[PDB]
């Protein structure tokens, strides 16, 4: 019940929340239908449109008008945005040259340069080129602040997923927000686009940014608006905002537009109708600048131009249907589109199984533009497994497509021609970032980032401590002028044990073999100096990395790579290695294929054993430091120590063999020379995060040698390639990946062909972040670098795409 009774007389726009039944005037009462009975006529005004006339300077002031050019506007701060320009001989911000921020410039009173975001549905990242001509005012902001060629969303590239994560600077599987629609089992409800129940507290997660302000003592406009409120009136409610008294004035305002998505998802990305909506965006960003200028703002406010996501070409006739591959497709529920997500649709009917679901949606059509997974074996780098609301089943859909149910889902539900929501790495789905004001830079590019990164910086710019998030604090420093974040390295939580030479080889026990009994004091020296670390420079680069939690473990020294190996999880938690451009590939002697050899610097107990991978007949073995890459014929024996094996499927060793002895030496021919770190993931409970020992689910069978869900690599070199990896004098270059350590190639529907056709289209799927592999080791890389320590967390944050260019 509301009773609407009750009147907005100087409440237009109120701020503070007022609660049923208590009639309500503010940005969001008619998505409530909870308006006072004149919030039409009082707040949403429209005579006389949003623009001053030459006939109207000196007006006598009418109430009534939308806006005023009357004299006393300026004072009452509710002239039309272009008085100044009409009535008072002003320029347009637009064509004024642009002039370097170098402190702001603000009016007493104002404690800190406010902060305005102006947000954008749909904003493909390149239409900041491809529409530029059209848009001057985005053209301006773009040249003259701080911009990237792109920013990535997050998955699923859909709205409200994007702006919470926005918001937020969580991943949607923190924050709740997994798609536009969703059930939660727990609470058994439904969340739809459509509605009331999107609005309960209880489905939003993490902290927003209008939150986190609040709490800290700092004022924030409400940052949504009803569809109705048309975007001048969004402007100058803005406006009217920034001209309340000091202690009432917010810090931070949001403006949203639905333009160019909602044309877009009628035209397609580049249909002629765009033009329109992108010239239509342009002028309310002029409206904005105009107005602030008005108020002598325009060189206080920092302003964000932001987007959610981009828009690809789909149209009804590439829609794929379950029915055409499922016998059973009544007893689904699908949330269907530009991503699949699959449930039961009874939870009492036992005679479902994901298992024969997955298989009957498994490569079974030669051009098949989907691809099924359970939610555990999607890409790390989607960070979409860990929240209820998303269902164990996954359909990546190819860009340009659908997927469907059944066809008259499609029909009795062509109109759309634009969609979005695939993979966050298609370009396609990229979207836009400008920053413009005294805090951020001038006339500076930076590189593509990730939107998860940004409300560490709105907290930067607000002074405000960000809420526990997915950022990376201080990976974006490089895009301010002052108000950096300075963090400090993590300190080490472990330190190594080093241990020399032991145990006799007859300790042993490990059923295992090596014909490695063929017999120098020249040498002898060497190969002692080797053991403790003499060649540890070329091979450990960048520092050995970090371990952030308590464990025992053992730095292992060897000519050609160093380890730490974990007497837990009695395997290296990593392994590096550097291969010169000049590296030559050898193969494994014919007498050495199945040889491993007991190190004698790691107890018995402390080691795998060979009996463990002989008995279990589904597990096999594989090695971190690849014996392919030996600098000489003597040190190839070091790489078939107990302490270099990990556990393998057969399926995935071919994957991981055609990595080790064909692309790694690929990319030092590339790169000049490269520096691999590789080790294991235990990720079972799929929250992207490293896994304890108690959380292991399976062991090689009979012992307690973990199994790994995935296999990393961070392959890292000289940013100048004229300078090989072990010799570079500036900033790095990195590419990573993790794994999934699969029991079949079923992902991979060419498998069956030469691992050259299929093996680094797979690896470039589940390309990574050193973040991401940091979160799932516990481990901190890179830190003993000449680089400054944001420039060193900047290439943690970086995912190499594989994507041409923008
Ligand atoms: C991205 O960044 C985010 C933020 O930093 C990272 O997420 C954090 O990770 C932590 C570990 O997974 C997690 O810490 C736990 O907090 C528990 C209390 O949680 C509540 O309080 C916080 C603070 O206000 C709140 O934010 C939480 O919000 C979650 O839950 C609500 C729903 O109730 C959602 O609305 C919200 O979206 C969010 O959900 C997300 O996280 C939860 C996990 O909390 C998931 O279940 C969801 O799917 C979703 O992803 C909560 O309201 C606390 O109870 C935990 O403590 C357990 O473990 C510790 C060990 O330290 C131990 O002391 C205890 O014994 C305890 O174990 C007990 O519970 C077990 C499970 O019930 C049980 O098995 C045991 O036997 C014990 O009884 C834990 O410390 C933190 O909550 C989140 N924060 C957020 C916002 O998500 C994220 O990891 C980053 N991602 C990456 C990849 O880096
Ligand atoms: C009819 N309405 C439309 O068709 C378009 N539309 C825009 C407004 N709206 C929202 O803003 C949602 C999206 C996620 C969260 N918003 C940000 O999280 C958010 C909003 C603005 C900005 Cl500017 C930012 C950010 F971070 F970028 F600054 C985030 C709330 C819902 C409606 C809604 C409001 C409040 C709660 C629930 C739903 C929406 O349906
Ligand atoms: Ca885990
Ligand atoms: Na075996
Ligand atoms: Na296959
Ligand atoms: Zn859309």
């Amino acid at each position: 019940w509301t009773a609407t009774s009750g009147s907005c007389k100087g409440r237009c726009f109120e701020l503070q929340e007022v609660g049923p039944p208590d009639c309500r005037c503010d940005n969001l009462c008619k998505s409530y239908s909870s308006c006072c009975h004149d919030f039409d006529e009082l707040c949403l005004k429209t005579a006389r449109g949003w623009e001053c006339t030459k006939d109207r300077c000196g007006e006598v002031r009418n109430e009534e008008n939308a806006c005023h050019c009357s004299e006393d506007c300026l004072s009452r701060g509710d002239c039309c945005t272009n008085y100044q320009v009409v009535c008072k001989g002003e320029s347009h911000w637009v064509d004024d040259d642009c002039e370097e921020i170098k402190v702001p410039e603000c009016p007493a009173g104002f404690v800190r340069p406010p902060l305005i975001i102006f947000s954008v549905d749909g904003f493909r990242a390149s239409y900041m080129k491809k529409g530029s001509k059209v848009m001057p005012n985005i053209e301006k902001l773009r040249s003259c602040g701080t911009h990237a060629p792109y920013m990535r969303p997050v998955y699923p590239t859909k709205t409200f997923p994007n702006l919470y994560t926005l918001a937020t600077g969580l991943y949607p599987e923190s924050h709740g927000i997994v798609g536009n629609s969703m059930y939660d089992p727990v609470f058994d409800a439904s969340f739809h686009l459509r509605g009331r129940e999107k609005f309960n507290h209880r489905w939003w997660g993490g902290q927003p940014l209008w939150i986190t302000a609040t709490k800290q003592g700092v004022r924030a406009g409400t940052f949504f608006w009803s569809v109705s409120i048309p975007h001048e009136r969004r402007i100058l409610t803005i406006l009217q905002w920034l001209s309340l008294p000091d202690n009432e004035r917010p810090s931070v305002y949001a403006f949203y537009s639905e333009q160019p998505d909602f044309s877009g998802h009628k035209y397609g990305p580049f249909g002629p109708e765009m033009t329109n909506p992108l010239r239509e965006i342009d002028k309310t960003v002029g409206q904005l600048m105009d107005g602030l200028k008005q108020l002598r703002l325009h060189r206080c406010v920092n302003v964000i131009f932001v987007g959610d996501h981009g828009m690809e070409d789909v149209t009804c006739d590439r829609t794929e249907f379950l029915s055409n591959y499922l016998t059973n497709v009544d007893d689904i529920t699908l949330v269907p589109g530009t991503l699949g997500r699959i449930r039961a649709k009874s939870i009492n009917n036992s005679k479902y199984d994901p298992k024969t679901i997955i298989a009957a949606l498994t490569c079974k059509k030669p051009d098949q533009h989907f691809k099924p997974y359970m939610k555990q074996h999607l890409p790390k780098r989607l960070h979409y497994a860990n929240n209820r609301r998303i269902e164990d089943i996954h359909l990546l859909v190819d860009r340009r497509w659908h997927v469907a149910r059944k066809p008259l889902d499609v029909y009795k539900k062509c109109f759309f021609q634009g969609d979005h929501g695939f993979d966050n790495k298609v370009n396609s789905m990229q979207t836009v970032f400008v920053g413009y004001g005294p805090t951020f830079k001038y006339r500076t590019k930076v590189p593509p980032f990730e939107n998860i990164e940004l409300y560490n910086v709105m907290c930067d710019l607000l002074g405000l401590k960000p809420a526990p998030n997915n950022g990376t604090h201080g990976s974006l420093n490089h895009l301010l002028r002052t108000n950096t974040f300075r963090p400090t390295m993590p300190d080490e939580v472990s330190r190594p044990n080093y241990p020399g030479i032991m145990y006799l080889q007859s300790e042993f026990d490990l059923g295992c073999t090596c014909d490695d009994k063929v017999e120098n004091k020249l040498e002898e020296l060497n190969k002692r100096l080797h053991t403790k670390g003499s060649t540890k420079e070329r091979h450990l680069l960048y520092g050995r990395p970090a371990v952030l939690y308590r464990t025992s473990y053992d730095i292992l020294y060897h000519t050609d790579f160093e380890s730490g190996y974990s007497e837990i999880f009695l395997m290296p938690l990593w392994t590096s290695y550097t291969i010169s451009k000049q590296a030559e590939v050898s193969s494994i002697p014919e007498h050495l294929t199945n040889c491993v050899r007991p190190d004698v610097r790691v107890s018995p107990g402390f080691s795998q054993n060979c009996l463990a991978y002989k008995n279990d007949k589904q597990m096999s073995y594989g090695f971190l430091f690849p014996p392919y890459l030996s600098s000489s014929p003597e040190a190839k024996y070091d790489a078939f120590l107990v302490t270099n094996m990990v556990p393998m499927y057969p399926a995935f060793k071919r994957v991981w063999a055609y990595f080790q002895r064909v692309l790694v030496k690929k990319y030092a021919s590339e790169r000049n020379g490269v520096n691999v770190i590789s080790g294991p993931i235990f990720d079972y409970n799929y929250d992207g995060l490293r896994d304890t020992e108690d959380e292991i689910k399976q062991y090689v069978e009979g012992s307690s040698i973990p199994v790994p869900t995935h296999y990393y690599s961070i392959i890292t070199s000289c940013l100048d390639f004229t300078q090989p990896a072990d010799k570079c004098d500036g900033p790095l270059s990195v590419s990573s990946f993790i794994l999934p350590h699969r029991p079949d190639n079923d992902e991979s529907c060419n498998s069956s062909e030469d691992e050259s056709k299929w093996v680094e289209e797979l690896m470039k799927m589940h390309t990574a972040r050193v973040r991401d592999i940091e979160h799932l080791t516990g481990l901190d890389f890179y830190r003993k670098t000449s680089r400054s320590y944001s420039e060193i967390l900047t290439l943690k944050t970086y995912l190499h795409t594989y994507e041409s260019e923008i």
